[PDB]
């Protein structure tokens, strides 16, 4: 399948080169997938998501997102416009309240309750969990992501926005899940990307469109950008058969475009996710 003038961070992925406008992906796209957004909620009603979004659990007053922060993570994952796995199934729950903050305790509880809520759901290709959220080093937030990879869930987190080395934030510095690094359109680090050992990956961060609350839409930056469009790659490599929950991250390591990127620090990955399409 292709998809003309698509956001750029979709072409990327579909390229070994950067610059690209088309976005080419196998047609089954992710169907029969399971993604849980972790995040501010979903404009569920967003008709970008094709009925296929739905909330399953809030930690706060309401499931509306009141922010937009996780509609538009939501929308890399799998909006018809702007997903990477366009037939996917979205699940929201909001551990973020509407100005995009959250306590440690609540997002622990977030991984628990997807770790636990994915065995009542019928995902036969398999159940990711996107992460575009964290702050400081916390051990109980980092095994939280530990516990919900080790429950057969592929858990891709934000690397984080502080140009600073990974292992400092959480849950990006845990090490058995997949950290996220964010580039731009011309193949760099994004300038707030943050780097380092613990990096598993880089996927587009840097203006990225996708849907948005009030059934618009906007283009952002950040890890958080590029932490879906690797959710979105694995449940899409999932319904393929070609990798597992347990697997998909050294899976997009081990396909990845390798060594495009500039401004990458030695000792960080230069790695760029890819879907490897030949039709
Ligand atoms: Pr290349
Ligand atoms: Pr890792």
């Amino acid at each position: 399948a292709a998809q003309t003038n698509a956001p750029w961070g979709l072409a990327r992925i579909s390229s070994t080169s950067p610059g690209t406008s088309t976005y080419y992906y196998d047609e089954s796209a992710g169907q029969g997938s399971c993604v849980y957004v972790i995040d501010t909620g979903i404009e569920a009603s967003h008709p970008e998501f094709e009925g296929r979004a739905q909330m399953v659990k809030t930690y706060y007053y309401s499931s509306r997102d009141g922010n937009g922060h996780g509609t538009h993570c939501a929308g890399t994952v799998g909006s018809r416009t702007y997903g990477v796995a366009k037939k996917t199934q979205l699940f929201g729950v909001k551990v973020l309240d509407d100005n995009g903050s959250g306590q440690y305790s609540t997002i622990i509880a977030g991984m628990d309750f997807v770790a636990s809520d994915k065995n009542n759901r019928n995902c036969p290709k398999g159940v990711v969990a996107s992460l575009s959220l964290g702050g400081g080093y916390s051990s109980s937030v980092n095994s939280a992501a530990a516990r919900l990879q080790s429950s057969g869930v592929m858990v891709a987190v934000a690397a984080g926005n502080n140009n600073a080395d990974a292992r400092n934030y959480s849950p990006a510095s845990e090490p058995s899940v997949c950290t996220v690094g964010a580039s731009d359109r011309y193949d760099r680090r994004s300038s707030f990307s943050n780097y380092g050992s613990v990096l598993d990956i880089f996927g587009p961060g840097t203006d990225i469109l996708s849907t948005w609350i009030g059934g618009s839409t906007r283009s952002i930056s950040g890890t958080s950008m590029a932490t879906p469009h690797v959710a979105g790659l694995a449940a899409y490599l999932m319904t393929l058969g070609k990798t597992t929950a347990a697997s998909a991250c050294r899976y997009i390591a081990d396909t990845a475009n390798k060594g495009d990127l500039s401004n990458i620090p030695f000792g960080t990955v230069n790695l760029l996710a890819y879907n490897n399409y030949q039709a």
